[PDB]
């Protein structure tokens, strides 16, 4: 089948980054392979093929005449219905194509994003990732002189006092990525290609739902149809001026693979809604942790005004990517701390498991 | 079929050198899988298969010899128009094989941009980016001593006239790569590879237009036709001179063909158009920090004159592979500084991240 | 199709030796598939298949009547030609199988050059560019105290007599590979192996064009042919003694393939010529270069007598491969210099790009 | 088909051993696969398949009795021959079988080669290897004063009384390699399998040509015959006592499977006898530089008695494996040597090229 | 067709172990694969397709009246004999599943091996082989001052009585593999496994063979059987009550998959039964060097009682991964010592091949 080259030619599966949500893969996914499926199964072994139209030829006629007669409808699929309005079935022979057509446009957002958006995201992850990086050898490697001196203090002169100048000195400081992150706030390049790819997806349904509406659901019930064959060189002949009960032999296969298409997208649009409603609101579901650590305070510092920012998108591809083998560290260890108190434990897990 | 071997033939996918532009490969590969496309379409399971032609024989012909009427006329299509002037209809069986045709023309030139400009500028490109990757340690290892001394300095001794002497000492200048630009320029041996490589692009596609001009536009609302088949060894029988109401069935398939190839080159021209077009001029959007470094002031520097050398080739594919894994650092950072100013924070971000 | 496993079997794709030319790859892969892509063009979807064969039987016949007769006679195609001298028909029947023994014949040279010249070359080859690549350090290693007593010395004394006794000490001799080069210019093993892969190739066209001229060619413009057959124990019946116009349907598929095969190989034999000639002239279009570099000059020395030798086989496999990774260097670099004068340039150009 | 699986499953392609010569390699590649090649041409695509059988039944029978007519007597191939003695033209069934018989009786000695000869071949190549390549440092790194002593003595005392203890003392010798080669030498366990490998493929080739004689060569121009159907239920029956005029379509098959299988392997046969005969006697075809080194010469110096040994297949397995990584170096260089002497030429080239 | 997936889904092809006998894998590979190619050969296009079932109705039924007839009776196969006991002929029916089934039997005890002994096989094997790679430099590191000291000694003290207490001091001494190997012994949880697996074998063969006699070798030379239509609605009706002469295609199919399913598994029995009484005795072909190797005596040490042991199946396991590639050492070059005298020559081939 033709369908099968395709499925790996669209949608078959650096070094160490993840550039695509498991929402937005799982969505491509399902709105790529639905299709194809789909037709793949109305046309295979599943269910016998032959002839898609059969007619009730006179017993005159011979097994050429009659192949002829039922051979010259299928092309030119017009009912000549007495319910003489001719009406068309034209749908019923452009089943296979329109999917394969859809197959294409749920294709077009995915390279927009392949072509418009990797790069630039790629470059912001490995410039932020190799920044955050050397972020662990400077809150136990520089801190760590602070229970060394504490017990021979009290509370204000070691650890309300003395941990102030620490903070401001030339080690724990990032202002480059600071810089960075300031710049890239305000740019707003990024998150133009993350709304197109989800309206054009949205757009794209819609054009569906209209399809299936406009031209379907008429022609679904309908089994049977009358058509004509002396319309031309034929018309100075002996015989049956409008054929007799002519009959679609595929239409169970119709019917259920446009309920399946409805059913598809009408179960996949609001995965897609909330995918586009995830950009409208600040994530501050780990911000707790965030605020303590020497590079990372950077991160939760700069959540002002309107959330629409490029600044979003580089946290949210962060996020997935914080748990590669080096940040899937003591980073995701501070799970115990989840309840002055930071005197002691929250240092010594620190310098327990330093590597 | 045949429409799948050769797909992986010829449409199928050093070490770190990207010798191919993405419009080019887009442009390719949509120009050499359309006509492999539409002829695996045309005649796969899609649509049912069976005699592409069929005749309405008189009852008293049996079967074999409907058969052989029916399959004498195939392999002679030719129309005995009354509307004596007869009319041939050889494109119908033509269709297949034309189209294979134009998948072979559209693959001459890639070929040719493989084995005439791939190997010198391999390795241009391999010499030019071994001699600018040593030209970060000279900028920060050399003009580190700049804000060293301008503390214990004035404005025109330390930062104007200071800065004169270290642009111009055996740590700064690159004489050979500088010789090796400038005979460079000169030599005019590339820029005739991409312009043939889109000129055939153009003729081909001029050929395709003329060719479905010239032939097709003309039987494509004719489905019916009479043929003869006493024109030999059959002519002393007795049986009808004149075959009547002869008709073809797949003539959809043949609009759907020639409208999708219609359609295809006609959105691909202007792409094309503009590949062409890219090389008409200078490209200064980054000229403004590429002014500054080292070694990367003379690609700056050479600007001068027509812009059809070398050089510009050459330029265009190293942009795009300036973002490998080592230029793919500081070089792509410098994007913070986009508005005496350089006075510190042009040296604080440099000596900010070293490595 | 048969022809999609042979295919990959005979035409599919050391570690840093290329020891098969592009034009020599070319022609092999165009001689070998020709006949294969033929072959699977004619008998494949792309053209409707079915009985190669069809006749008008008369209407008294039976179906299986017609079908023995219109099947007894494909394996016994024999012309009782009018115009009682019986003409035969057998190409039509032998086109396949003799197509797939070209595809054989094509494939003898090639074994050979893997099999009697393949080792012998690369061991040579791997010798001489081992031997090559330790020049690199014996120009601006050894040379380089020239330029730096240049300069407190005058004309005679440090470079037109100072430049003599260096050139004649033991950093810049190689007497072991002189002695090899001296000893394979004796040899003449090899060139026999490239003149009869050429002189096969040639032969092998010469007795395709026999083949399409002595036997094709005749059964061309025929397409009906009386057959018969009441010639045996079918004699003793009553029934048609001489079949009557009986037609062949796939003669266009005849036509198309014996024009494809005239074309490619009229196509294909000045490449092959040319190929042949190559061997015929010295080569010094980079000559110019070599005589100055320490182990490169014996190379151009050894240049007289007949070309006819090893050694011309070996430089003509040594140059393809003279931009590997190492010698893809500097070497390559010396096009800068082409217009005493070689006092600074020609020494500063080597002593600036070290490594 | 059946026969692509196999063809893989059979035929298809330590670490840097080669445990099989090219002679024995292209042996069984021809001898495995053309039984193979001539089944998948029989029965595919090339020549048109269907019934292979045909009768004439008489115009009174209908589809369905002419069918049962021509289907009973395909698995009852039984002529009653009046030149009433009943031949049996069984093969024309049994063609395809027997071939891939064939192809499974040539695989037969292959495992066997692969199951008891390989494990201890390859134990004694890796030692013998391992051995001999500590013999590079052992005529350059031991030998080495002695044209540094020769100049300051004379012809008797430095070359021919000097070069007598130095080949005498614990750095030339190798008492465990030579005990292994004597002890090798006796035993017999190994050329016993190279005997039986190559008696098979003789015993085989006989009872091939045995098969095609008896059985075949007697139904080779006969393609019609006679067939009963009333011998049983059906006797009790008014129609045709014995079948007449039944016909073979496939004889032209049958007649080119026939020709091709004995001509292939009439070729095949001289080369497997020279494949037998090259172990009855000694190779000393570069004995010449075998004697002169220091662990080399043993091998030259136990050739005495009868050849067939397991020294001489080891010696056969070596030679084709003396040019891998590190004796593909001067072993092989040692061609220049070709035509007292040995005083510096000998020893100049030895230690030109040490590494 | 189902048997190609089937074949690499279940008889396809640590990272230094082998845990798979030679013998084992080809009894595994035949007693699986022959019944899934019997079933290929069975429905493949070697042989003809079509009806398996043919039968002679009267001339006066139609063709669909036919294809009724010779349809309703393939999946009611039932004889009436009048030779009016009804016999069936079920198996020819049955015959492809019924293959299918057995292969899948045979595959159910090599699961087991996979998932109740390979894991601590491969441990036991492991541990083993660390701890024995060790006794290398331990007879060579530490008895090498014996013939240091055996020249200034005599035949008692130094060979006879000194070499009894450096082989019992902590350097030859392996205590815990001792008491590894002796708390092995005792288990008996890995015999089980091969016994089971071997006996499982056994046991589905005497199930084919009772099948194959029970059921076959009855209906075998039967080709011909009556049937009946007249057993429901249709027996109202005016035509033949019980049908004529309905007849079987593929009998010799049949009898070939018969005959070759007895013969594969007549032929394999003695192979299972070998494997079985491998197991029945101690094995001591190589004892005798075994004894005198510093840890590798305690294998040779420990061999009492019944044989029936893991450590049975452990040093057949050991045995055939003795030859890795750091046991693939002199422990397979003492072959020269086969015929005190272990004075030198015991000692001498030690201290030669060191490394």
């Amino acid at each position: 089948s033709l369908a099968h080259t395709a499925a790996e030619y669209m949608l078959s599966d650096l070094k160490g980054l993840r550039l695509e949500l498991p929402l937005d893969r799982i969505v491509k996914f399902v709105a790529v392979g639905s299709p194809l499926l789909l037709m793949s199964l109305a046309f295979a072994q599943e269910f016998s093929s032959g002839s898609p139209i059969s007619c009730f030829s006179p017993s005159n006629f011979s097994i050429r005449q009659a192949a002829y007669v039922d051979s010259s409808c299928w092309d030119s699929l017009l009912h000549h219905k007495q319910d003489d309005k001719m009406k068309s079935l034209w749908p019923h022979k452009a089943l296979p194509y329109s999917l394969l057509a859809l197959a294409l446009l749920m294709y077009l957002p995915v390279l927009l994003w392949q072509y418009a958006a990797v790069p630039a995201l790629s470059s912001d992850l490995l410039f932020i990732i190799s920044e955050l990086d050397k972020s662990y050898n400077r809150s136990i490697r520089l801190v760590q002189h602070m229970l060394k001196i504490r017990q021979k203090s009290s509370d204000p002169y070691v650890f309300w006092n003395e941990l102030e100048k620490a903070r401001k000195e030339r080690y724990f400081e990032f202002p480059l990525l600071e810089r960075y992150l300031a710049c890239k706030q305000r740019s707003h390049s990024l998150v133009a290609t993350y709304l197109l790819r989800n309206s054009l997806l949205l757009i794209f349904t819609s054009a569906t739902y209209l399809y299936l509406g406009h031209f379907h659901l008429d022609v679904f019930f309908q089994e049977e149809f009358s058509c004509s064959i002396k319309t031309g060189l034929l018309s100075d002949e002996t015989h049956v001026p409008n054929l007799i009960t002519c009959r679609l032999t595929s239409l169970s296969i119709f019917q259920i693979v446009s309920l399946s298409s409805v059913a598809i997208y009408t179960i996949l649009v609001p995965v897609i809604i909330y995918n586009l409603t995830r950009l409208c609101r600040w994530d501050k579901r780990l911000l707790s942790v965030y605020e303590m650590l020497p590079a990372f305070d950077l991160l939760s510092r700069k959540m002002l005004g309107c959330p629409i920012n490029d600044l979003n998108v580089i946290l949210l591809f962060l996020r997935a990517n914080i748990s590669e083998l080096i940040s899937f560290s003591w980073l995701s260890v501070l799970c115990v701390l989840k309840d002055n108190i930071d005197t002691v434990v929250d240092f010594m897990t620190l310098l327990a498991g330093l590597e």
